[PDB]
RNA sequence: UCCGGAGAUGGGGUCUUAUGGCUGGAAGAGGCCAGCACCUUUGCUGGCUCCGGUGCGCUUGUGACGGCCCGUGAAAAUCC
């Protein structure tokens, strides 16, 4: 249950120019294969494209400035949970708490007894919560 | 190297007049000649100004296409 916090993407930074999945699409509709639009329709299309561009810019900026605040709040909640678990001193949760602290510590300012192995366990080799 | 049961090939028609042809303007104009007048603005007269070819040529306009980039590629006056 407590291992799901290990999968928080908001507490991860990857390489600034990571390669994503190969996506191929037509860059633009071909000029000779366009649909006829009236002058009023073409002017409306220009206007709505101008609106859409600025909406996209504003949404990008808002998402950027909200991700950091959400990251701060989630960091506070996660660290409070981890520290309260440690103060409670539960013998069956120490390894996960230490692994989470090691993973998300730099974001701040026994396998038989557990079930449902963590997501991407084939690639996420446990740094502190080893078998 | 694209089109055709989303109707090809074939047969018969409709349209835009861009651009060519003939004519009016217009030969009376302009051009090239010859001849005859005068101490002078010193101008009068008569002919011919026609028929063609050629283009990986230069300049320019235009038509149907093809490729690439891209907000379907400035706005308004104005006319229909």
């Amino acid at each position: 249950v407590l291992n799901m916090l290990l999968s928080l993407d908001v507490l991860h930074d990857y390489d600034p120019n990571t390669k994503l999945k190969g996506n191929v699409s037509a860059p633009k509709l071909k000029k000779k294969d366009r649909v006829h639009l009236s002058k009023k329709q073409r002017k409306a299309r220009k206007e709505m494209q101008q609106i859409e561009e600025e909406m996209r810019n504003a949404e990008q900026a808002v998402s950027a400035e909200e991700r950091e605040r959400n990251q701060s709040e989630i960091l506070k909640i996660v660290f409070t949970i981890y520290l309260n678990i440690l103060k409670n001193n539960a013998k069956t949760l120490i390894g996960s708490v230490l692994e989470g602290l090691t993973k998300f510590g730099n974001m701040a300012n026994y396998r038989s007894l557990r079930l449902a192995d963590p997501l991407n366990n084939e690639i996420i080799k446990p740094s502190v919560n080893v078998s």
